């Protein structure tokens, strides 16, 4: 059972581990640390997600790819693509729902603003 169990300022659990800095949630159910240096290096800060944050997830070939913009969510995205950003804390829901239907998902999980 590949779901988040929980959701506040700072921290989310997923699949029984709490983790408490932004996470990627790969199609296969395993997470890796956010690669915040990639926007940072192209905007000067990473409040604003660069696309190339996603080409580690493009691989995996999902069939959905959601964004949680964070809690009260601040962070912006910097491109347009098919992925689904939304508040972090309906973000994991919607993982969630998708996964549960047994569909390809991936995310990229903000825990703060
Ligand atoms: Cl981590
Ligand atoms: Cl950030």
């Amino acid at each position: 059972s590949h779901m988040f169990s929980d959701c506040r300022f700072g921290s989310v659990t997923y699949r029984g581990r709490e983790y408490r800095s932004d996470i990627v949630v790969h199609v296969d159910g395993s997470v890796t640390p956010r690669r915040k240096e990639i926007s940072r290096r192209k905007y000067g800060t990473s409040h604003v997600m660069a696309e190339e944050e996603l080409e580690e997830l493009l691989e995996e070939k999902p069939e959905s790819i959601i964004i949680g913009s964070g809690v009260h969510g601040a962070l912006e995205t910097g491109f347009r693509s098919d992925a689904t950003v939304l508040p972090t804390c309906e973000a994991i829901k919607r993982y969630n729902e998708e996964r549960s239907a047994g569909r390809r998902v991936a995310a990229i999980i903000h825990v703060t603003c």
